[PDB]
């Protein structure tokens, strides 16, 4: 596939697409997440980083992990990473997104009578394309059958086994979310304690996010201040103002003579729960 | 769609298409059969013709319609042209047919457990070739969507009926076939009187067909003689005997005088039913 | 104004008109009428007629009347020319017409959910093209004022007086027929007797129309044979077969030497009621 | 529109327009007053004003504002800014006002019979000059659609919420403004307390006017002192005398010494209410 991320196939009426910044090659390549950088943050909340794990040789287990984009200053439905059944329609707010990117959306969470009543009110645009439509629907509808863990297919690697905490009410939620959100999920946080073969690599011993009812949360109020180089970008006649948090300094308070040092930026990857990997 | 045939992807595991006639270019074109020449001869014993409907000018309202291959002398198993779910699978002789063919077949059918089981039978292959199961999969699925009355576009045309006798169980029966199958039925046989617009037209008085509860069957013993231009073909080391009918001649018997007459040849074609057509 | 036709703001999105033969240069000027010949044409089934009244001298009272365009073998919402409130949704077949049509039929006839509902339906197109529709809403409202008998100028000549009928039941009914419909009507229909002056000048003894509670019809089976040279012209994948009435002939029959002299055509001009025009 | 004054149409029958101060370029753009500063001054006895909301960075959050005009001396019905349905004749002096003006005030305030007795008195005029009034009236109707709540487009914000007080009888009373006496009382008067988003900026903590069943008041005696740059200049036959407080003062009274620093000008803009802005 040229193109694995599901809102590839996101499109106008006359379509050079939003795009403000361009969809990264990410889509191009199977890292499982089948949503590009783009798409991830700004849907998602959440950024793409390459999880190394070092063995003294030189080689890494290079891994893909969530980079949380959410300040800790943010509240409510705000601090939500990825939404479940319950209020997705809010935390995506999908009242105003593009029809395609609500069609896309809905038949993600599948719930029928919102892409029926998507299609009745798009009757009146199939009249002047009704092609991409029917492409546009078996492209999504494929992608979601191949990130299904149930299909014809149904390719299961049953020797990898994610735990999203020692509750029950934990994995009880985790299990009645979407199967991509479900793969989505198991392949954006990082496990706290990787169980490889007979031993077991302590990545983190503190969890940076939390999986409940609602869906993937950052509940922990961890700083973060990095920006999202793939902006909305969109003219915002629309404004949202918020409460920066700013600091002054001079040349001495920024100590440039520190920079020498590798720098080890404050960033906010998603770790939780532990990775069983026999053998 | 370069080819609109539900079994133009059949193919064995090094893929010379089987093909001893190789697939007609009708499944190149949307007629809505969506089974080429070879394939509906092969499988549901019929050939494609063109009723051409004259009205006093020179154009003629083409349509398709289906021409019975099956012979006066036959009983059984053998006189049904079309099966339903109660037989179909002594009807279509899936015990033996390549492993494509019976994926494509149950499919159709919709019979969970079988294509189940040739998974699990064909994740052997699997190995091997592990990217053409998917997209037959997926190209078979959305053809059936397409054919499917019932679907996310569910392109509806009310205007036409299509009427399968008075009687209440012939409707009831035709009412369970498959999604796909009814497609076929509905476009395979020719209305007794198609009624257009304010009037009607006698096509025939007399059916040649019937449709039960297992399916379309050529009830009538009407004769028929015309042998099938693209036969299965392959080398028969198991024998079928059949009682053929052979009568001699001489120049005199053989009229060939009257061959100047253009001919009227003895086909038949599938005529049952009433095709309402307001405006 | 260089349009006086009230469809003549009827645009797609990405707009070269639909207009399979142009709307003519009668939207111009100001006959009265307010609707170009192909719309009067394809929505009120007439053509416009240049109805002249000798005097002896040369000079002609030139009048604006109606041709009718349906034949004596309709029947049923077919013969009517102008529907009313009650049934001028299936008349015009409102169903399947482009929304600036709806849009202008239904503020025509004034019924305002309609035009509410297509434009919440419309909201959607509103965010790409968000100054057309006020501009046509502005257009074709202030038409409808001009053409109001009551508003502020109301320019009002009482001196003209049109009857349609002995019966009150006629122009009862005649008086709830909407404003634009009303002055469409008066200015469509030759009068029986025109009453000009102190005399009376008997244009015709009977009527070919009839007004009643549905509108404008064509009740006399007046047989008519002339075709509309501004058709409608779309291709139609959608089949209206209609029982057409053709006689052979030959050079004799169809008598040449009696072309000379100048012809009579057998046209169905509108005439219906008297005209009262004191002085 | 290059002109959204609404009484940019205000002429006389030879028409070189009063405007002794000619319209500012204020009425071309759409800064939702819809009245320029020549005639808000004139009439409303309001001008102006740019308010700017510094946020410490140097962009201003500029807004518009009505500045107070009237006399902390005055009393009566010239205390009064913008007048309801009550009295705006008397407050107004519509008496002997201009034909064009007065029309246009009445259908502002919508009361037929006036409009109505003005086209009677106008129809004398109309034999000469036939063609200004409907333009006049259909431009001016659409500047009031336009600014209506409720129309066929019906631009509608619910984001932005205005208060004018916690009492019942302060918003009962401008409920029963007109639509675009309302839009241009919401658009004048600054909020006590600007919320946006998650917080409140107190831009005053005092009110500078009054909103009554009767309308909008300068009910505090604010001391006012500024002239207005575009006065009526009228030859004035008829003699208003008025009560001027004058102070006098020698150079070292008038301290031209304190002119170094900014000047804070003594004006009285309009305060009232809060602006509720979510996000």
């Amino acid at each position: 596939l040229r193109n694995f991320c599901v809102f590839s196939s996101v499109k106008p009426l006359d379509f050079c697409d939003q795009y403000s910044s361009p969809c990264s090659s990410d889509a191009t390549v199977d890292d499982g997440w089948f949503v590009c950088e783009y798409h991830a943050s700004r849907f998602f909340k959440m950024e793409k980083l390459a999880l190394a794990i070092p063995d003294g040789t030189g080689n890494n287990y290079y891994r893909t992990v969530g980079k949380s984009l959410v300040d800790d200053k943010a509240e409510g439905i705000e601090r939500i990473l990825i939404p479940s059944q319950n209020n997705y329609e809010t935390v995506l707010n999908l009242s105003l997104l593009g029809p395609a990117e609500r069609l896309v959306f809905y038949m993600i969470y599948d719930n029928k009578e919102k892409q029926n009543e998507i299609c009745q009110q798009l009757r009146m645009y199939e009249r002047f394309r009704p092609e991409v439509v029917e492409e546009l629907y078996n492209s999504t509808l494929r992608v979601l059958a191949l990130t299904n863990p149930d299909a014809y297919c149904a390719q299961t690697n049953t020797n990898e086994s994610r735990s999203f905490g020692l509750s029950v009410e934990d994995d009880l939620a985790f299990n009645v979310l979407p199967t991509f959100i479900q793969n989505l999920i198991r392949k954006c946080v990082a496990p706290e304690s990787l169980t490889i073969g007979t031993e077991d690599l302590q990545l983190r011993n503190c969890n940076t996010c939390r999986i409940t009812s609602e869906g993937l949360l950052a509940s922990v109020r961890l700083y973060n201040s990095v920006q999202p180089k793939y902006l909305y970008g969109v003219n915002e006649n629309r404004l949202q103002i918020r409460n920066v948090l700013q600091f002054q300094g001079n040349a001495n308070a920024l100590q440039q003579k520190l920079s020498r040092y590798e720098l080890y930026q404050i960033n906010i990857p998603l770790f939780l729960g532990k990775q069983i990997i026999s053998t």
